[PDB]
């Protein structure tokens, strides 16, 4: 089982638990300056789905999974989602 660590700005905001058979649902980070990321949980992977910065390369990016995959990064929001075992 994994899950996966949701950072903005140097601070881990949210980890979510990335299970075969979970939920679908989607989570909004949204600065005050308005920029966003919307994050997209579906069972045991995680993207971002939509965000307003300038190249929507986390966008792009797609679905991750497992602990090896390069992180989803949003370099212009300072936004990274990683994931990794249970520990
Ligand atoms: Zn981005």
């Amino acid at each position: 089982t994994y899950q996966a660590v949701l950072k903005v700005d140097n601070k881990v905001i949210k980890v979510f638990d990335l299970k075969k058979d979970g939920p679908h649902y989607t989570y909004k980070y949204e600065a005050k300056d308005g920029d966003y990321n919307l994050i997209e949980v579906d069972g045991d992977r995680i993207r971002v789905k939509e965000a307003n910065c300038a190249d929507l390369v986390d966008v792009r990016r797609g679905w991750i999974s497992k602990p090896g995959e390069t992180p989803i990064a949003c370099l212009p929001h300072n936004l990274f989602i990683t994931v990794e075992a249970s520990d």
